[PDB]
């Protein structure tokens, strides 16, 4: 019977934002997805390229769940309130730009969803843009301080179409978008990180 | 009689900035109206524009409302002692970029203005704007996180022109700006997300 | 009896930086005087243009006065610690850029002086800036969401030169200086908000 | 049986983020590692370059240390919420730009691990760069006021890879970096304060 | 028998960040040091210079003094803990980029020194800086609210090489620096505030 704002009042009293909510001492599972909006600055020399995107994220926070039989079974809030994951692209050369509020989407189950818009700078292969197979810029995304015990990400396996969020008047064309898994592992650190290996296949319109 | 003190004592009182203000099941009704003050830079080759408006916001939050009959009915506040909508433009390829004091007008009948200074970029239709037809750039603007079901947008429509706020000293001028109302919706999520839909059409400026 | 600790703290006891220090009802008069120090990327084709002023701001605040008989008469105070008035350039193409403490003067009968050097780009006439009679570039200042029955601004008119706190190592020079009050109202908002406008006429230093 | 979220509370709660961890009277023995990832831009003619390093920092604090004979040894922390080594960049010409979560490990014995991705310019050597023999560049790292008797700095004693996690992307390649320890001192201070000094000799790739 | 931990909190428990550490009506004498460390994006047309440098800074609050016999008599300290002199460099064009952990050193006798790496951009004469008598950049700082009365400044002239700090790598060279005292009044202001004056001449490097 409580209304929005007691849902809210309710997580600040179970939620533990810098806690994450490993459940039967299991991987907290993050499931990650690139929206690809536009691709602008390319530069093809340094091997740069800026793009902007929707990062879907959705997880299962136990300690967030609600009843609501009688009442609104979901609500906005802001990231500062709840645990997120503290994902990263291991190939970025610019700090993530997030242009839209920073709010995620709760259910009273505990499902959470926070789908930021982001603009940012990779080093990744641009050499081929302007061709017909076009270039492949690859974009390492998982947990920087969770490793596979603590945190597994995984792609949103959905045949949705590559450019259906890609804007029209942008300057270039998406080929095709494959979202892969790894598992990085370096001599920092003994165990291994997983990560969603993102591989972007554009080229530039209007070529003869 | 209450001094001014007292309605702000009494907004950090009642006020729940994180907590849509819906009374029911009846989503809030949040009116956007682009004002246009310049139009900076345009790019015809990548179809970018970068402009500044003022985003005239209004709503109702009758959770701050107060007896004025011997008192202000009206007083500026900090957005951060209030709820403000989460609107974004789904097309902009740069955070927005506030240039004014960040307060909103509080009426005594709970009503909210909040109408600031914005400087922000673009990926629109950049076409045609060396013609004298112009070119014409759409502008997306709509809640983030609150489907249709929560927040509802509409455009104001009037008599205004729309270059009464526009600056002369632009490199550019507006033909005609219509904003109508829209909806979007994506493979990601079920629901629909209102959004006012801002046409901006506008051209160089001619030795004329 | 009371020393600069003391002063502090009954100031941070009495002081709502929220809230508009309004006497008898009448409206804050506040003054504003730029004073140009540099005047640094200029474009005649964009009519933009890039300056340095320091903005002495004055008004009072009855709720900071304090007995100085045998005290400190002056204090400089953090001005998170007080109100002040939400001034903007409505001309202004970039947020202002404070180079300075944000520290305010504060005289125990109550009269507040902010005066911060600060760098911002306006939009503005800068045609003829490379000719004799120079350009003459306007910039508005006045309050955001204060109207004239709230705050008044008027220009601080003092004997001084126009070009008195000017660098003599910029490009440019200043030939004169004219502040005058004005008042603006659109068709957003029924009353209208005052404002100072500041003509700086300027011209790139000429050689033989 | 305390869980993380037990965990990270005691941390929070023990931790004392301005006070420097010296266990005894002895140093606190700081090791640091540079993984560089990227070499972005670089200037010959201002001996200026861009780079982007991931920086291994490890440290120890007793305070933290919890009994992990039935709970987890290790969590993700905050930096804020932790002391951390007040290390500078000598000959860093601009500030050090995070780009990943703030984030460190702390294991059950108070061993502290904090290696975030920076990107950073640096004033040194770059001469040579287009040819075989490359340029070095020396960048040092170091306590900016903690001199030896409270802070130790020594490399992550460890044979291995230089190019690792460089980028093979970069337009640019690594030929060797040999991070030695080192001391530097002034007339302005009479302690000595311990760095490392990372020699990186990179050239531009070939043609090729 | 007192730890650092214990050092801190009595200073903790007596500094006053926003009150000027005066003493019987006397002002609080700082001193101010710059060791020029390097010269970048100098521009001899707009005369405009980057310069990167070590504002030393020193001063007395003996309310933060306690016996180190037997207990450290140092600390380093955020200087948001304390309180700084509000300094600002009168003809900077840019607001100080501090490169470096904003930490001071209080001294157990009530001295404090914060000595931070600074890069900013002035206004000054860069004429003849590809000359043989190069250039003389003079650069004001001083208190910006603080009157004589209430705060003064001092050059720490003393015997020492103004290249020490200087990088090899610059692509200038300094000739000489003079730090010399000195006082500023303005018709905005009837008391005057005292700033040292820095001059530094310098010139680039030209094998010829
Ligand atoms: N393998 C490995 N190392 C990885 S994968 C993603 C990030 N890292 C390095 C790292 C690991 C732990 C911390 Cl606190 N900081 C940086
Ligand atoms: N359809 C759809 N999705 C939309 S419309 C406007 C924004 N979005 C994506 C989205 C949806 C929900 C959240 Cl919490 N964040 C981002
Ligand atoms: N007329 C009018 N409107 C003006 S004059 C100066 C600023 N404005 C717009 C405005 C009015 C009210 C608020 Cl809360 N915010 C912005
Ligand atoms: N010698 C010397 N000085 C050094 S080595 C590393 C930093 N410094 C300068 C310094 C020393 C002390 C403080 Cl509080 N701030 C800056
Ligand atoms: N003379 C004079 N005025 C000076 S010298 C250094 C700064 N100023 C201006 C000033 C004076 C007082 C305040 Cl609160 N803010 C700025």
């Amino acid at each position: 019977a409580a209304d929005r704002a007691d849902i809210l009042y309710n997580i600040r009293q179970t939620s533990r934002p810098d806690v994450i909510p490993t459940q039967r001492d299991r991987p907290v599972a993050v499931s990650v997805s690139l929206k690809f909006i536009n691709i602008l600055e390319v530069n093809e020399i340094t091997n740069e390229v800026d793009v902007v995107f929707w990062q879907q994220t959705t997880w299962s926070d136990r300690t967030l769940a609600w009843d609501s039989s009688h009442s609104p079974d979901q609500v906005s809030v802001p990231i500062s309130s709840l645990w997120v994951p503290d994902l990263a692209a291991y190939n970025a050369i610019s700090k993530p730009e997030v242009l839209t509020p920073q709010l995620a989407r709760v259910v009273s189950d505990g499902e959470v969803l926070y789908m930021p818009s982001i603009r940012q700078r990779f080093s990744c292969d641009v050499s081929g843009v302007d061709t017909e197979s076009g270039a492949t810029c690859r974009i390492k995304i998982g947990s920087w301080t969770h490793h596979s015990r603590e945190i597994s990400v995984d792609p949103t396996t959905e045949n949705s179409d590559d450019s259906e969020y890609f804007s029209q008047y942008s300057r270039f064309e998406i080929l095709d978008v494959t979202q892969k898994k790894n598992s990085v592992t370096y001599s920092c650190c003994p165990e291994a990180y997983e990560d969603v290996e993102v591989s972007l296949n554009f080229r530039k319109k209007g070529r003869s």
